[PDB]
């Protein structure tokens, strides 16, 4: 509604500057309509970012589940969801991964998909093992969790132009190959 | 000097409580000295946190420096010296992660130190290869610095008990495996 509007301008004005230099002014000003106004659809611009990250998050988790109804394919499909999800919203993703530091909300919630995405992982790690496609090796939720923290750092850093950082158009071949020999390699 | 008592304090305090909830004050009153004389070594007690990083990850580069004058244990002794020499600093090496965010001497500092063992772990990997104990699949460098970015966010969510995080007995096996099968798998 309004609030599509108020979502849509802090998503605009995060590619520009960080949510710091963003006042509810700019926002409402975007959106056509009053501060007052604004404080009706949210508490605060910290508010905004926790709505903006939630529909990330989901966007990812529903694409993840479209996909879970070659091996070395199979797990580039599963990984590009997130390189496609997350790098089609850098200014978000950042602004929300930053948040984790200062807001409880924003960290639960990233903590929350974090847990569910390394449940995947494993299921799907335990499953070729069932099927004697992969070796019992690392324990599957050990295994999985280190590779998805090695995921969200590397996408991270990648989106973010850190240094040091794999080139964004290398990072998801990068990571296929650690995931395929980590996950078969005896 | 007064300098040593300083720095033992805030890593000290940095145990009980976060930089936020440690005064200048008490960096003082632990080191035996007045505020005031605080002033003559530190103007801030971030630079406290800025010198306690640099000492540590200058005590882990000097540890790599020592080793690097069977496969799977040569990592291992080398994963080992940042599992080993973070993990006896835990306060700082948080304290000091989260300062990444706030503070570009500290940001600077860890990115100075990422390159250098990203490029010294892309040279072990390039000597590897060139005996033919190693295959040649993915860019070294970039190789390097997605395990390198592995072991970074993975140490650092199992010292901080981040949910999720590989709990701390089995952080070191678990990256290991993903190493050395990244590194030596077709
Ligand atoms: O990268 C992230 C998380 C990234 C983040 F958010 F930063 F951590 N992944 C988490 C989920 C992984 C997965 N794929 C499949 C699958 C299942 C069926 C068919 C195909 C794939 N199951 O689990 C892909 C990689
Ligand atoms: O884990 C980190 C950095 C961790 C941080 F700081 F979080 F990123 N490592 C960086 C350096 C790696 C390395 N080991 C050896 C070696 C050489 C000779 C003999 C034995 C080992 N060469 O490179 C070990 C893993």
């Amino acid at each position: 509604d309004r609030e599509l509007a108020i979502l849509a301008t802090a998503e605009n004005l995060l590619e520009d500057r960080p949510l710091a230099d963003i006042s509810v002014d700019d926002l409402a000003k975007g959106a056509g309509i009053s501060r007052p106004t604004f404080y009706f659809y949210f508490p605060s611009k910290e508010a905004v970012l926790l709505t903006l990250l939630d529909r990330v998050v989901n966007q990812a988790d529903m694409a993840l589940q479209t996909l879970a109804e070659d091996r070395e394919n199979m797990w580039r499909t599963g990984i590009n969801v997130f390189f496609e999800t997350f790098g089609s919203h850098k200014a978000v993703t950042r602004a929300g991964q930053a948040a984790r530091a200062t807001s409880v909300e924003v960290a639960e919630l990233w903590s929350t998909f974090m847990q569910k995405w390394i449940a995947y992982t494993a299921a799907v790690i335990d499953a070729e093992r069932d099927r004697g496609a992969a070796p019992r090796t690392l324990p599957a939720h050990e295994l999985a969790t280190a590779l998805n923290l090695m995921n969200e750092r590397t996408l991270f850093a990648s989106f973010a132009g850190e240094q040091p950082s794999v080139p964004e158009a290398r990072v998801l071949d990068t990571l296929v190959h650690i995931w395929v020999t980590s996950i078969y390699g005896e």
